[PDB]
Protein backbone atom coordinates (compact mmCIF):
# COMPACT_ATOMS: atom_id res chain seq x y z
CA UNK A 1 0.00 0.00 0.00
CA UNK A 2 1.05 3.36 -0.81
CA UNK A 3 2.74 4.94 1.87
CA UNK A 4 5.13 8.46 2.43
CA UNK A 5 7.58 8.60 4.45
CA UNK A 6 8.83 12.29 5.29
CA UNK A 7 11.82 12.83 7.68
CA UNK A 8 11.43 15.87 9.24
CA UNK A 9 13.76 18.91 8.36
CA UNK A 10 17.59 19.22 9.44
CA UNK A 11 18.16 19.83 13.29
CA UNK A 12 21.29 21.57 14.68
CA UNK A 13 22.01 17.98 16.02
CA UNK A 14 21.35 16.26 12.91
CA UNK A 15 24.30 18.86 11.16
CA UNK A 16 26.59 18.43 14.11
CA UNK A 17 26.18 14.60 13.79
CA UNK A 18 25.27 14.13 17.54
CA UNK A 19 22.24 11.15 18.07
CA UNK A 20 18.72 13.12 18.59
CA UNK A 21 15.77 10.20 19.32
CA UNK A 22 13.49 11.74 22.10
CA UNK A 23 14.97 15.37 22.97
CA UNK A 24 12.57 17.65 21.69
CA UNK A 25 14.81 19.75 19.44
CA UNK A 26 13.49 22.16 17.06
CA UNK A 27 14.35 22.78 13.14
CA UNK A 28 17.00 24.91 12.39
CA UNK A 29 16.16 27.74 9.54
CA UNK A 30 16.73 25.17 6.57
CA UNK A 31 14.99 22.14 8.52
CA UNK A 32 11.91 24.97 8.01
CA UNK A 33 12.92 25.93 4.17
CA UNK A 34 13.10 21.93 3.65
CA UNK A 35 9.96 21.26 5.60
CA UNK A 36 8.05 24.35 3.34
CA UNK A 37 9.56 22.78 -0.07
CA UNK A 38 7.27 19.55 0.28
CA UNK A 39 3.76 22.32 0.48
CA UNK A 40 2.10 21.08 -2.50
CA UNK A 41 5.08 18.57 -3.77
CA UNK A 42 3.58 15.84 -1.50
CA UNK A 43 -0.15 14.39 -2.29
CA UNK A 44 -3.02 15.82 -0.09
CA UNK A 45 -3.63 12.07 2.17
CA UNK A 46 -4.13 11.95 5.68
CA UNK A 47 -1.28 12.85 7.29
CA UNK A 48 -0.14 11.15 10.86
CA UNK A 49 2.80 12.61 12.39
CA UNK A 50 4.87 12.19 15.42
CA UNK A 51 4.55 14.25 18.31
CA UNK A 52 7.94 15.18 18.65
CA UNK A 53 7.91 19.35 18.02
CA UNK A 54 10.45 18.62 15.01
CA UNK A 55 7.73 16.31 12.85
CA UNK A 56 4.81 18.14 14.16
CA UNK A 57 6.17 21.52 12.47
CA UNK A 58 7.32 19.77 9.65
CA UNK A 59 4.30 18.83 9.01
CA UNK A 60 2.51 22.02 9.82
CA UNK A 61 5.06 23.54 7.02
CA UNK A 62 4.50 20.96 4.38
CA UNK A 63 0.69 21.79 4.64
CA UNK A 64 -1.22 19.27 6.73
CA UNK A 65 -2.50 19.04 9.85
CA UNK A 66 -1.45 16.02 11.16
CA UNK A 67 -2.92 13.74 14.15
CA UNK A 68 -0.09 13.19 16.46
CA UNK A 69 1.43 9.64 17.59
CA UNK A 70 3.99 8.79 19.41
CA UNK A 71 4.62 5.40 17.63
CA UNK A 72 6.23 7.25 15.21
CA UNK A 73 8.86 9.07 17.29
CA UNK A 74 12.48 8.69 16.77
CA UNK A 75 13.89 5.60 18.65
CA UNK A 76 14.67 7.11 22.62
CA UNK A 77 18.58 7.04 23.06
CA UNK A 78 18.46 7.50 26.51
CA UNK A 79 21.90 7.84 27.75
CA UNK A 80 22.78 8.63 24.39
CA UNK A 81 21.12 11.22 23.76
CA UNK A 82 23.11 14.43 22.75
CA UNK A 83 26.50 11.97 22.33
CA UNK A 84 28.82 12.85 19.66
CA UNK A 85 29.10 9.70 16.74
CA UNK A 86 32.82 10.44 16.88
CA UNK A 87 33.69 9.52 20.76
CA UNK A 88 30.94 6.89 20.59
CA UNK A 89 31.54 3.32 22.04
CA UNK A 90 32.51 1.25 19.07
CA UNK A 91 29.93 -1.33 20.09
CA UNK A 92 27.03 1.33 19.39
CA UNK A 93 28.56 2.42 16.71
CA UNK A 94 28.87 -0.28 15.35
CA UNK A 95 25.20 -1.60 15.75
CA UNK A 96 23.80 1.59 14.39
CA UNK A 97 25.65 1.29 11.17
CA UNK A 98 23.82 -2.40 10.46
CA UNK A 99 21.05 -0.87 12.00
CA UNK A 100 20.57 -3.96 13.88
CA UNK A 101 20.83 -5.78 17.59
CA UNK A 102 21.20 -2.48 19.42
CA UNK A 103 19.96 -0.92 22.83
CA UNK A 104 21.20 2.23 24.05
CA UNK A 105 22.10 2.37 26.96
CA UNK A 106 18.92 3.75 29.09
CA UNK A 107 16.72 4.14 26.37
CA UNK A 108 14.63 1.58 23.64
CA UNK A 109 16.04 -1.31 22.32
CA UNK A 110 15.91 -1.36 18.58
CA UNK A 111 13.47 -4.19 18.47
CA UNK A 112 10.92 -2.30 20.43
CA UNK A 113 11.46 0.55 18.04
CA UNK A 114 10.90 -1.29 15.15
CA UNK A 115 8.33 -3.30 17.06
CA UNK A 116 5.77 -0.10 17.50
CA UNK A 117 6.96 0.97 14.04
CA UNK A 118 6.02 -1.64 12.12
CA UNK A 119 2.77 -2.03 14.40
CA UNK A 120 1.46 1.35 13.64
CA UNK A 121 1.55 0.43 9.35
CA UNK A 122 -0.13 -2.35 10.02
CA UNK A 123 -2.89 -0.11 11.57
CA UNK A 124 -2.80 1.89 8.33
CA UNK A 125 -5.77 1.02 5.86
CA UNK A 126 -5.95 3.42 3.19
CA UNK A 127 -2.71 5.34 1.55
CA UNK A 128 -1.19 8.04 4.03
CA UNK A 129 1.89 10.58 4.44
CA UNK A 130 3.69 10.02 7.96
CA UNK A 131 5.78 12.37 9.11
CA UNK A 132 8.85 10.85 11.07
CA UNK A 133 12.22 10.75 11.77
CA UNK A 134 15.09 9.01 10.21
CA UNK A 135 15.15 5.68 12.35
CA UNK A 136 11.46 5.09 11.63
CA UNK A 137 12.28 5.80 7.77
CA UNK A 138 15.53 3.85 7.53
CA UNK A 139 14.08 0.81 9.50
CA UNK A 140 11.03 0.46 6.99
CA UNK A 141 13.23 0.90 4.20
CA UNK A 142 16.00 -1.71 5.61
CA UNK A 143 12.88 -3.93 5.68
CA UNK A 144 12.10 -3.40 2.25
CA UNK A 145 15.97 -4.27 1.49
CA UNK A 146 17.57 -1.15 1.03
CA UNK A 147 19.65 0.59 3.27
CA UNK A 148 17.34 3.29 4.79
CA UNK A 149 19.67 6.21 4.20
CA UNK A 150 17.71 9.45 3.62
CA UNK A 151 18.27 12.49 4.12
CA UNK A 152 16.59 15.50 6.31
CA UNK A 153 13.56 16.76 4.80
CA UNK A 154 12.85 14.08 2.01
CA UNK A 155 9.88 12.29 1.36
CA UNK A 156 10.05 8.28 0.19
CA UNK A 157 6.99 6.73 -1.28
CA UNK A 158 6.93 2.82 -0.92
CA UNK A 159 4.09 -0.19 -1.91
CA UNK A 160 4.08 -1.20 1.74
CA UNK A 161 5.27 -3.83 2.11
CA UNK A 162 7.27 -4.61 -1.35
CA UNK A 163 9.28 -1.55 -2.57
CA UNK A 164 9.95 1.84 -2.74
CA UNK A 165 8.03 4.18 -5.51
CA UNK A 166 8.86 7.36 -5.52
CA UNK A 167 12.13 9.42 -3.72
CA UNK A 168 11.81 12.62 -3.01
CA UNK A 169 15.01 15.20 -2.16
CA UNK A 170 16.46 12.09 -1.79
CA UNK A 171 19.94 13.50 -3.46
CA UNK A 172 22.11 15.25 -0.95
CA UNK A 173 23.33 18.19 -0.61
CA UNK A 174 25.52 19.37 -4.10
CA UNK A 175 29.63 18.80 -4.28
CA UNK A 176 32.18 21.26 -5.45
CA UNK A 177 35.62 20.19 -5.57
Amino acid sequence: MELWLVRHGETLWNREGRLLGWTDLPLTAEGEAQARRLKGALPSLPAFSSDLLRARRTAELAGFSPRLYPELREIHFGALEGALWETLDPRYKEALLRFQGFHPPGGESLSAFQERVFRFLEGLKAPAVLFTHGGVVRAVLRALGEDGLVPPGSAVAVDWPRRVLVRLAMDGEEATG
